[PDB]
């Protein structure tokens, strides 16, 4: 079973805005999450063919990852930081929906889970 289309990181008809929380978004939580040596099977969609889960988009049908939200953030896709926010919790949910507990990638999102919950704690002050 072939993979979906990425989500949208592009969409000229959206409004936008480039907030002081968005740019915390990006140049923290984003930077900080992307260069852990857990970061890597989150860099990308989840590549189904590839990785040989036929059912992984059966199961996921909200598919969310760090190269979407990374193209999203550098592209100024958000208008709030809780969009961000969510996408990032979507991240993190997927993968305890799919895969088993105790499982390899199930502990890799919970350490790059504790450093988002770690930086979103000092998300700032809107200006
Ligand atoms: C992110 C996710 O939930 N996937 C689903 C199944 S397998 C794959 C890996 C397992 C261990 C290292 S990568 C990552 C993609």
């Amino acid at each position: 079973s072939m993979n979906p289309p990425p989500p949208e990181t592009s969409n000229p008809n959206k409004p936008k805005r480039q907030t002081n929380q968005l740019q915390y978004l990006l140049r923290v939580v984003l930077k900080t999450l992307w260069k852990h040596q857990f970061a890597w099977p989150f860099q990308q969609p989840v590549d189904a063919v590839k990785l040989n889960l036929p059912d992984y988009y059966k199961i996921i049908k909200t598919p969310m990852d760090m190269g979407t939200i990374k193209k999203r953030l550098e592209n100024n896709y958000y208008w709030n930081a809780q969009e961000c926010i969510q996408d990032f919790n979507t991240m993190f949910t997927n993968c305890y929906i799919y895969n088993k507990p105790g499982d390899d990638i199930v502990l890799m999102a919970e350490a790059l889970e504790k450093l988002f919950l770690q930086k979103i704690n000092e998300l700032p002050t809107e200006e």
